[PDB]
């Protein structure tokens, strides 16, 4: 008996949808849920989706509260769909996928993901949970998680990291590196080798190397001389070149998260979503300094190193292609004499 | 188990709430409920109340769907709360009253009419459901509606109409008619005298004495001839005036409806709510006669005429009060060298 | 170059979209769209749907605005989408589809019917569009409507009357009754015999049989005795009951056409969509007799007569089907010694 | 007067309903209130309530602006509404109280306290204000706050901290600490002995005592070792056990106050609302321990000790029931081998 | 050709109108703009305007992006609309100006500022586009900013700061000291001398001056001995009076970041908007003293200390007023035996 009444009582007395029995007094108002409590409204969930609200409200309160992959990371395997859970898009405050099976009468297009309407979707599959591997096995597409080894199933190791209610984090009391398949047409796909975003904050930023936090403690001058990065562009790409009216370079978040201990800035996330590269209109405050497309990528500076070491610096310009979180990004490449001028992640 | 989902599948299987088990899909966008059907929303409700919408929506579901008394009497009696039930007024797409006793948990004062919350205010008893006549004897306060006689109280014979599903009418396969008691501080009350508005439109007006026949049929100067009203100011009171930029009098439905046959006319309805005396700006169209106040009471030709010709006409300007509907309605009363020059109910 | 000022322009200077370059500046607001002229906004268009405001306005624009099948048949044959027009279902003021073909980039799940998205979806084809003839042909799944014969495949003649407009009629000056064709998994399938309601208007009801002009000019008991239908229950179902407070029967259109010319009476469309059976909440003004779920049904008098003369009168209770505009519609059969006690279209 | 502009003109000129006479342009859109200031809208409220925009902006304005009780203290005392004041909770952004007496006229039940319909509410009143003891004296329900004593009436000496303008604070230039009163059914209830909860904020915890300063600054096991607290179960209950991926015990505010100078950790407030007991759904960023529902009182840690130090530790579960700011916390008690294994708020 | 799409577009592409030619999916939902981002609605924009959603969405997306003078400024100067630009006004989140000319179709009042609907108002050119300056001489009324030298026209020179995308900074990689021209009635204007505001926030307050530096750091006591303070009541004016239930004085900005490093307090912004004197509802927290009007200014502590010791002592209350960003603000002054008692901006 699943309605709005009995899910707001599983959010007031589970904290989320537990398939508890009970019901509790509903008000919704505009795009916002209420509950009696005593006499008067308490608000339990404001809509920020485009989905009607008592249907958001659901999707919401059924969210997967287990670590799961970051929606980063399922977009760029193509993932369309979950099986049997909602994964919920913290960054966009709304579910990851329009559809659902299995989970909300509204929104679900199958109650099961071996019908029919599900084959041209790519299903994600939790291996976590009873039967989704076997699920995964008869599904014509789709993305599979597991904490360990599916027999004769090659896996791709994923990010340490996880979102566990909206905290990206690696686990220490829970597991949040997977291991990932991907299906295509009924056929299991080989996932490229590839590097990972680390997924760090701006304002909680803390180095995970010895070269990160060289980076953080020296002075520019003396990095770039201890780590042979002579004639790479570190000073532009990775620093930030705020002498300008136009903002130059500052593609990493390492050097963005320098510059913000020192001297803050507006960071304006136009395209507010979870990706792989992030573009901000970005403002120095101290300088008046900004670029209205600024592409951030958040690589561990080593990678990063390696990429920009691995490069033939012969030519003008040329688009070099890096696989990051399984996807291909351009980044393009600007030389002169044998030296780096600009490394950018290419605007599309 | 009360759900939305729940009273949603009532409404689509039942025409309202029925107490049927079964949920269907629903949405809510704005002010409006839909219900899923075959892959598309259809709409089952739009909220023109200031309650929340699913829960105008409950309350509209709940509705008597009994002939029921008008708003307009259940106000005149000073009825605050039904019994149980829910007195939808489909003159204001609204409840009758803002709150209810075992119907809906989130507007329930009390499960039951007999809760002390209860003592305080009007209670509206149904004599026809079981238990209410018991429930009203009872009660501190209350209005009791009866098919029949209740032992040792003498009841008070209301209106021939009631209110089924929104449609006022003058039962032939239902019985309209009721026998009505009030208690105030435990003491049944002797109701007054009263006349009853016949509550008829302007577009399907008919009439109900020969007299309503005759001044429907026969011109203005015979049927005050036939009638002896001469000085009794009909032609500006009843037929109306429309020579002046001010529409003199037309404060009798009939008069308005004999109108309507030959020109038609606008009469804005700027207080939409079920009441005794209705008041309109009227402009007529053939003319362009208009007056901003246009008080109008529907009374049986053969009742105004009985009230008018019940009245001293010696005095230049007074206030005539007459029981109408259970409550006392004050007219102006304008005369002259013994005759009336008009009579209006009073604006105040 | 697809935009709302686009759209707008050709709404204003074309009456609909028609493909025009220019554009008109416009203001959303709430659900309304408006567009500014000589200083004042004027509205064009409000949103009654549950889809965005601005992409409501598009498909409602681009609206087929030639006779198309009524919304009833189209769902009645599973049709999912259509290919490259918007079929717009003027009983709930909304898309008949939830998503296009070819016609907004919002709603698009495909340009070209021939993409494999479509493969699993029954596409609505038009024959009097250059190709779709053809693209049916290479369709998994379809429906095709053509206004002449398709060599090889056997045509299903359709209703005479089709919507325009969303006014329904047959035509005169265009073709309104059309051929049709299925065709489920690449197999051109074998449309069953099927009846057809009328879809007629209680106000504007005209007869289209010499039986139909005699049910409406007769009195009861001569066309019953014309007719030769004694012992099959017409005064309950065709003609109605009105002598208890449940109104008996009346569940054939042209029965309430007749009461509606004498006595007027409230229908509650309390799901207001297209459909081949509906179903009201009825309340007679007259008698104050009402039903809460009240059946009605179109069908020419000749073929309900036929329908219910082709049954076997010896059993208590049974569900007859019987093929109405493609759908199987299930009436419950009531017989008692021989003859009819009630026929109604089956509440389920 | 009172008007929307003359409420408007107050806020604009003097931080809030002040009396004054005057007007300034307002506008409504949807639910915010703004006004012109030279020819541009300067928002001056938004309505997060659950009442009309124009009606909540008035209440919030006519707010009560001295110190006042902490909406958990009138909620536990059972207070339904103020007398001539408005009660802002600023933890609902919204009315303490669904009701009003003397301060807005569409909230307003009545304008005096002694109108009969305020008898069966537990009015609140302010000894402050004149005239307000005399009211409570008359009153039938109710609670009394005030600065002094009140002659023959027995106190209870409230909470030292009071509410200014949503701040919670001690007061040092104004008084915050009052003595309470309470009537029920025409009698003067005798208050119980009670435990008061700190009121303190994660960000900005102070502590209050030696025993507090020793629990923030010392070492798990050396601050158990000096208080004495050896099989107490202080690690799991005030420290937290964030080795399971169910987080375990962190109950106490200085617990998760301690953790949170440390590693940061998502607390989500899924019941936004004032009370005794918070529930929390609590993700560690550090470990990805968490849980739904995680209780969470803030006791000074000195109270906390001499509660669970008051306890027979004989039973392995049980119900202990702690009066804190007026009401009863029941609390679970589980205990092995004579030494507690938990303690925690009872999630009802 | 100007459309929603292709704003959005330039929004997602850009950053913000740029002028490039493209077409994104957009929906839009209430009060919010969204863009489809690969099957899921990303938001854009979110209207905080009292203009129609994608009207402001236009607006806001073709907003100045150099730094540009602070509304404040612009407000002082009479400025009611920009020439071929829009100032957006992040105080308000909205347009600085009701009208625009040569930016939008729905808001603009002309496409170029010669117009004649333009002369009565007082348009703002900017001398960095081309043309600017030339539209500034033949305007009727206007205010022109320039970064050099206008042969002919007499300059004022404008704050150091400019606000850059709502970050206000003085420019160390752009120019943001502008010179600065008013016309009235086609008469250039000589702008008065004038003091400035220094555009700080209490949390990121720096000093821009020694007596700053000393007032921040030294005691109360001291710093009056060292800048011979004594008689000009700088305790109560600026260090702030927190002994009372009334907040005394605390009227520059410098007084409340001094305090706001040692104790919090909660400044409740009750008119946001961007203004020479700000007022706010201040609370502190330690103290509990409160002020329903606290007029706060932000001037150099130099400047201030100029201002004061400029004023005779010998009178017991009088206006001062001080040209401070370019308008007149009234200071009101008590004094008592040759000594200051206080010194506020005067609430009008
Ligand atoms: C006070 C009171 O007598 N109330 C009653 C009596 C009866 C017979 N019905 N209701
Ligand atoms: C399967 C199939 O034969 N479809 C067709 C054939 C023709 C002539 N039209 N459409």
């Amino acid at each position: 008996a699943m309605s709005l009444e009995n899910v707001a009582f599983n959010v007031v007395n589970k904290g989320h949808f537990d398939g508890q029995q009970g019901e509790v007094p509903v008000s919704i108002i505009n795009n916002t849920v209420y509950t009696k409590v005593d006499g008067v409204d308490v608000e339990l969930f404001e809509n920020k989706t485009t989905l009607p609200v008592n249907v958001a409200f659901e999707l919401w309160a059924k969210r997967n509260i287990k670590p799961v992959p970051e929606v980063k990371i399922l977009n760029n395997l193509g993932v369309d769909i979950a099986a049997n859970t909602v994964i919920w898009d913290y960054k966009r405050d709304a579910p990851a996928h329009i559809s659902t099976i299995g989970v909300c009468s509204m929104t679900d297009i199958a109650k099961k993901p071996t019908e029919t309407i599900c084959a041209p979707l790519t299903v994600f599959f939790d291996g976590r949970v009873d039967g989704q591997v076997d699920l995964f096995r008869n599904a014509r597409n789709g993305v599979l998680i597991t904490e360990g080894s599916v027999k004769g199933l090659q896996p791709s190791v994923g990010p340490k990291q996880a979102s566990l209610n909206g905290v990206t984090l690696i686990g220490e009391a829970v597991k949040t590196q997977f291991n990932y398949y991907k299906k295509v047409d009924g056929v299991v796909q080989q996932l490229p080798e590839t590097y990972f975003t680390q997924s760090r904050n701006l304002q909680e930023f803390k180095p995970r190397s010895q070269m990160e936090i060289d980076f953080l403690e020296l002075a520019m001058d003396e990095f770039i001389e201890r780590y042979k990065l002579e004639g790479y562009a570190f000073e532009h790409i990775v620093y930030g070149d705020f002498s300008h009216s136009q903002l130059g370079g500052l593609h990493l978040l390492i050097g963005l998260a320098k510059r913000f201990k020192e001297s803050p800035f507006e960071l304006e996330d136009f395209i507010p979503m979870d990706s792989t590269v992030k573009n901000y209109f970005i403002t120095d405050a101290q300088t008046g300094s900004s670029k209205c497309v600024c592409s951030v990528i958040d690589l561990l500076l080593d990678d990063f190193v390696e990429i920009i070491k691995s490069q033939d610096l012969s030519v003008v310009s040329k688009v070099v292609k890096v696989t990051i979180d399984y996807t291909e990004i351009s980044f393009m490449l600007w030389c002169k004499d044998g030296h780096v001028e600009t490394f950018y992640p290419k605007l599309q």
